[PDB]
């Protein structure tokens, strides 16, 4: 066995089977390049079927007590180890027994020995994340995790993850992966959730499989959906839009703007829409901000424009559809809906007809 | 053996099955299968399996935050099973839904799909008032290309008070108007208008029909004008 360090290990101590004690260490010795520890055990000899070719030996040793949330359980199991150490392994079902000084890797712990299939993650930044804490949820259960965090040269924060062999039929040519934030809830008041922290999705697709995918924030995250209708809309002025502003279409929610990026010209959107409500736009529509109130009062004309108070605090970009058009690059964003029917962009209005006096 | 609809706050051996605020059973199994399908399974306690019928709901609560009664204990243990008992032929495999759609699947229940053109800020969860008193809640809300489709459930105790005819009105939106001598405040109570919600009125004899409109406040409902600009009755010209 072949392990960066001895760890606790003595020569003497025992090797595991299920919890039964199938063999010892016989020996320890430092291998010629001066990074590792090579142990080699000494299985007994009716035990011997017990070890095959894909065969995990993993270090049970010493105590590990942990605090953990609703509850911490500090449970005691083997005493053996507690003292001397020892080393655990498992037996795979169908494969070839091993033989002969065949050599294994000893992992540290039995987490780090679970099977299943190694993923690159091309990650933005390392922020939240934990080098071995880091889960990935499919229908709210843990799936994979995070076993691998590193800093590229060049400023490129990547890193792996082992997914459960269960759900690698998953895993597909337009399949996301993005970090969901612990974002804090009135309805359901979680400690669980706040606890946690950065937290990996799993949505699948269909198509080819493949095993390395590129995670973006949260924000950029609706732009790589599989089906998606990105709008680059312009305006005069941001109108206190900001990039994670929700997108309204009859009162419901159905886009999200990405980001705002300030020009010569003026201030450039890009938003996003939801495949389910992509053909419903229908090429033709009006883009009316709803980040800011206005009131007008008067003998017979009284009316709000611009926003609810629930729809003010949420903001954003409300669209008028028409009936029918080829859905160009570039939209203008009106200032208001009365600017919008007259199709005004402008501040003063269009100059018709003159006059001479 | 339970159906759930995901494994987000469920625990293996940690989600109880209340009954009476008494813990009754408590969840034992929680598996992923394929298809997206979390299922899980649960012993309950054996002076209760007689409650376990035909039409026994079982439901996830969240731990709400309470105002009145401000307990570390609701928060610390999450969510939970709730059973409410039924009569019938006794059966040992239950479908949990969602807290919204807890409503639809009661033994009882009065589901109206209700159209309307535009949102009016209603959302999946609103509380649907009859005089005064919350009697139901909108299950769902869903956007079709004709407008905004709503769909309500009302309680078994109330279903024979609607009487088949009924306006239903918008009480999420204040509207003021201020005049000489007319002065009225349309839509909403300041406290109706953080829940919001569907006002019915109800009317005096009516079958059931299926759809119904989703008027935008009061006096479009007594006026019976869904659109927004008022009906052509008499045209002139000149």
């Amino acid at each position: 066995l072949q392990a960066p360090d001895l760890g606790s290990l003595n020569s003497g101590s025992l090797v595991y089977f299920r919890k039964i004690p199938v063999g010892k260490v016989y020996d320890y010795a430092i291998n010629p390049n001066k990074q590792g520890v090579v142990i080699d055990v000494l299985i007994e000899r009716r035990f011997t079927d017990l070890v095959k070719k894909g065969s995990r030996f993993w270090n049970v040793s010493g105590v590990d007590a942990n605090v953990s949330i609703s509850g911490a359980k500090v449970k005691l199991e083997s005493l053996a180890a507690l003292v001397n150490g020892a080393i655990a392994f498992d037996s795979p079902e169908e494969s070839k027994p091993a033989e002969a000084e065949d050599t294994f890797g000893l992992y540290e712990d039995l987490a780090h020995s679970q099977r299943g299939v190694i993923i690159k993650l091309e990650l933005p930044s390392g922020a939240g994340l934990t080098a071995d804490s880091t889960p990935l949820m499919y229908q709210g259960l843990e799936v994979g995790q995070l076993t691998k965090l590193d800093l590229n040269p060049g400023g490129k924060v990547t890193g792996e993850m082992t997914v459960d062999p269960s759900v690698v039929t998953l895993l597909r040519e337009n399949t996301r992966i993005e970090l969901r934030n612990p974002k804090l809830s009135l309805s359901d008041a979680n400690l669980s959730a706040l606890l946690t922290g950065k937290t990996f999705e799993l949505v699948p697709g269909d198509g080819e499989p493949r095993k390395e995918f590129v995670v973006v924030p949260g924000e950029k995250a609706l732009l790589h959906e599989p089906d998606v209708l990105t709008l680059t809309l312009t305006a005069p002025e941001s109108y206190g839009i900001d990039a994670g502003q929700p997108l309204i279409l009859h009162g419901v929610q159905v886009g999200q703007v990405i980001d705002r990026k300030l020009t010569s010209k003026g201030v450039t959107f890009t938003v996003a829409i939801e495949p389910q409500h992509r053909e419903l736009v229908k090429g033709d529509s009006k883009f009316v901000v709803n980040s800011r109130v206005d009131v007008k009062v008067g003998l017979d004309g009284v009316e709000f424009l611009g926003a609810s108070a629930s729809e003010w605090i949420n903001g954003g970009i409300r669209i008028l559809p028409g009936d029918k058009g080829e859905m160009k690059a570039s939209y203008p964003l009106y200032a208001n809906l009365e600017k919008a029917l007259e199709n005004s962009l402008s501040d003063l209005p269009t100059t018709t007809v003159s006059l001479s006096a």
